[PDB]
């Protein structure tokens, strides 16, 4: 059970913001979900052995 | 059980903000979920042996 | 059981801020979830033996 | 069992902030979740032998 | 069991702040969660033998 | 069992603050959770044999 209650008169929200002017490379990486709103809720469940999540910005070999 | 209650007149929110001007490389890396709002709630459950989370900025080889 | 109650008139919030100008390699890395709001709540559970979390900025091999 | 209550007229909050002008390499690494708000709450459970958390800035081999 | 109460007219809060100019390898590293707010609460539970947390700024091999 | 109470007219709070300019290898490592606020509390539970905290500034080999 999850309850979330919310009331708002004025709401200004910015989730993920990126600016890149003259850079050679820029990377913005997110492994899970991205969730944004004046009321914002996120849930996740994983079941079973040996589960893996491997969020990486970059690789050079 | 989780209860969250919230009431707001004026709310201003910034979650993840990145600026990069002349940098050769820039990386913003996030393993889990990213959740943002005037009211913001996040929950996660992982069950079973040997599970791995490996959030990495970069590798050079 | 967790209860969170919250009432606010004027509120301003910044979660993660990064700015980078003439730098060679800037990295902002986060292992868990990222949660930001006027009211902001985060919960996590992991069950079962030998689980590993390994949040790393970078590797040069 | 956790209870949190809060009332605020004016609130200004900054969680994690990083500035990088002319630096060669620069790392902000966080192992856990990051939680920020006019009211902010974080909870974590690990159950199981031999569990590891290894949050590291960088390695040069 | 924990109770926290809080009432605030004016609050200004800065969590983790980092600034760098001509520096070559500035690191900010944190092992646990980072929690910040006009009211701010953090709780952590580990249950099981052999459990390790090993938060490291850097290594040069 | 714990209780915490708080009423504040005006409060200005800085948690972990870092500045550096010409320095070669400045490191801000922290081995626990980082918690900061006009009211701020942190608690931690570790149960079972063999439990290790191994927070490290840096290693050179």
């Amino acid at each position: 059970v999850l309850y979330v209650g919310s009331k708002t008169k004025e709401g200004v929200v910015h989730g993920v913001a990126t600016v890149a002017e003259k850079t050679k490379e820029q990377v913005t990486n997110v492994g899970g979900a991205v969730v944004t709103g004046v009321t914002a809720v996120a849930q996740k469940t994983v079941e079973g052995a040996g589960s893996i999540a491997a969020a990486t910005g970059f690789v050079k070999k």
